[PDB]
């Protein structure tokens, strides 16, 4: 297996580098690409240097099997010819296809099945914070199907890639020593604040990461689920959070869905209230479950499920859902 | 008028000294009442000082109209006999009375006649969270009814009073300097972090603070709606924001849900997504309104709203709201 990832420089291009080490992912030579910016670093992988080279509209990419792409939407669509002009597979992190019919949406533990037809040899990673939903939501949606939810966010910096790390790191500094904190990156101060804006609005006035929400969760589960999302900067590095409502066609008691959950592949469950267990994005930093707990019956609603939940942008939300679904591929004999 | 105050020592008591001055509250005798920790410190109000008398179970409330009290249920429990003992009437920061049926629970813009008749001379105040969420939720229900509330709450540090305030800002250095973050007045590390739990857990497996959002809302709107929360600490220095579904009996289109925002008593709109114009904590913080912004229709479900709205918890939340329960006593001939 011939292996390339485009993009390599950023956040999730370095977790791409971790995972598939970590993970014993079969390779048998690695190709790493990036803009001019980026042609000529090097990097080690399992032992070896390798040189990024920079992407051409050429036939770098003939032999290669998968090519794990994080370099943006821009990228993505400028590039995707190039990609798989040879037969590669192009497993796109970027938003770029995730409403193109033909390019299946894919979360393994949800609709691993929808990657086996790629006519366009591209598939597509959803959106993080839609990734760590569905992981939780299969699990009732089998139970009873889900019509409605509610999800308030509570998402960290690391959305905003590596610069939006650092300038909340900075932010830190420059409060604790008295200065002004620099805002760039973010539209108004992130520290000591939240801005319930992610991404530009949209003509109903959602933003576009609430949208996706919408979207996403409806071709991902194959599902007429109707999400209604509120997104939320937090100053929390990499792991997202997640206060959902979710409303069934008969009531879910939380019992049930505790059992379901403990039960489900990707979730881990951490909700016992006597010993203050609850997901805490801290404690699911760089850990690859989507930690689930508060689980309660719905006040509100009696059929309505109430719960939290937490994963790590980096992992599960963007690079380890992408080789998860490149193993699923493998263990189905696809190549 | 003379006016008591009745644990001034903290951050909920330092603020009634400051917005009894400012709005001009009319004073002919202040007395300052604390435990044996604070009493005999010197506070000067409007030019001159008092000495903080220590709360005995004696007289010393005789001559006394209006005892604003920021002690603590532990403290309001206590002494309530003795500060209602001559005819002084009680209004209580805690939530010792907060369900008791003879001890109206006052939000002026929302109940304020529930006031007017108290039978123990104690009004009780309510939780910070409930009174920013009935601010915004009154004119809602003016336009239709509202069934059922999902609310999602970012709450701050000052949930904590002063030493939860100060464990954030320590935190904040630590972290700057490379040390411990210390951990104490909160479960777990604030910063960098997000706690779902505010107060202890009841036998439904909401907390304390869930429930009041639940118990408390029925009574300040006498009112049948179902309100079901999340309460989460963040690192946040003071103001409370609060993302919020509502359920009404017919549609409430944004537009209309904005034209009654914008003439609703203890309301600031802040809703332009075009000029990134939304309610932040950062910019809410040791101001007046509920400011409320992030307006939409509920994709979720046709007779749904969508909104985000922030409040500072020392003033509006806390002795504000204290301050116009009295004012709005004086303004209807009660004294």
């Amino acid at each position: 297996m011939k292996i390339a990832i485009v993009g390599v420089s950023g956040a999730v291009g370095q977790e791409f580098l971790r995972v598939l080490s970590q993970r014993d992912f079969p390779i048998d030579g690695l190709y790493l690409f990036g803009s001019s910016r980026s042609a000529g670093s090097v990097y080690s992988f399992k032992g070896k240097e390798y040189v990024v080279r920079e992407l051409k509209d050429n036939d770098d990419f003939k032999g290669i099997d998968i090519a794990f792409c994080s370099a943006g939407g821009d990228t993505s669509i400028a590039f995707a010819d190039t990609i798989t002009r040879h037969g590669t597979l192009m497993i796109d992190n970027s938003s770029a296809f995730r409403m193109q019919e033909d390019v299946p949406l894919v979360v393994p533990e949800v609709n691993g099945d929808d990657a086996l037809v790629h006519p366009r040899n591209i598939i597509s990673n959803p959106n993080c914070t839609t990734i760590q939903m569905v992981v939780a939501l299969k699990p009732i949606e089998d139970l009873s199907h889900i019509r409605r939810v509610h999800v308030a966010t509570y998402q960290a910096a690391s959305g905003a890639g590596a610069l939006g790390m650092a300038e909340l790191v900075q932010q830190v500094e420059e409060l604790a020593r008295g200065e002004k904190p620099t805002v760039d990156k973010f539209a108004y101060q992130l520290m000591y604040n939240l801005i319930p804006q992610i991404d530009v609005f949209t003509d109903n006035d959602y933003t576009k990461e609430e949208m996706k929400m919408y979207r996403e969760t409806k071709r991902i589960m194959h599902s007429d689920v109707m999400v209604s999302a509120t997104c939320v900067r937090v100053p929390v590095m990499r792991a997202h959070s997640e206060a959902i409502w979710v409303e069934t066609e008969r009531p879910i008691a939380p019992e049930e869905a505790r059992a379901a959950f403990a039960k489900a592949p990707g979730v881990l469950l951490c909700d016992e209230p006597s010993e203050k267990q609850y997901p805490m994005p801290l404690f699911g930093t760089e850990q690859d479950p989507v930690i689930v707990g508060r689980i309660r019956q719905d006040l509100a609603n009696p059929n309505g499920l109430v719960f939290w939940c937490v994963s790590d942008q980096i992992r599960k939300g963007a690079a380890l859902n992408a080789v998860q679904i490149a193993e699923y591929l493998i263990a189905k004999g696809h190549f």
